[PDB]
């Protein structure tokens, strides 16, 4: 039925994303490692966080006006995140590193929809920066394998080079 022409990848960048979010809303380390995203996800889930957890203290002035300037209330509130979702590109040039920080943006924002008690609006929240977020690079995730890809940038564990 939905195997053919459909989307694969969505349904991964989903997976990981709610894996993702969830971890980071709750603030807890997930004891149970990937098993269903396939190999992305093992190594997304893992990169995503430490990427994340340096965006956010790299985006400190960034995240605190982002969100400052926004104030979710309702589902509706989920429209300021699709103007983010653009600034977040607002250079001609596709990096990877803006598309980290697109989910690097509603992931801390997921987190602080969580600090309020507000996961009502947190999981419609978590399905729309998914879907604007491979909906948006889709084309880029179709040139670049998508999922694979994101990792093949990030393919350095310990070492550095420029």
């Amino acid at each position: 039925g939905p195997l053919g022409s459909e989307d694969d990848l969505y349904r991964q960048s989903l997976e990981i994303i709610s894996r993702y979010l969830r971890e980071q809303a709750t603030g807890s380390k997930d004891s149970k490692p990937l098993g269903e995203a396939g190999a992305a996800g093992r190594r997304a889930l893992e990169t995503l966080r430490r990427v994340g957890d340096g965006v956010q203290r790299n985006h400190e002035t960034a995240f605190q006006g982002m969100l400052r300037k926004l104030d979710i209330k309702n589902e509706g509130d989920v429209k300021s995140f699709s103007r983010v979702m653009v600034h977040v590109f607002k250079d001609g040039v596709t990096n990877w590193g803006r598309i980290v920080t697109l989910i690097s943006f509603g992931a801390f924002v997921a987190k602080h929809l969580k600090s309020v008690n507000q996961e009502s609006f947190i999981e419609p929240l978590a399905e729309t920066i998914t879907d604007v977020l491979v909906r948006t690079k889709r084309d880029w995730l179709v040139k670049q394998r998508g999922w694979d890809g994101f990792v093949e940038f990030f393919h350095v564990q310990d070492l550095e080079g420029g």
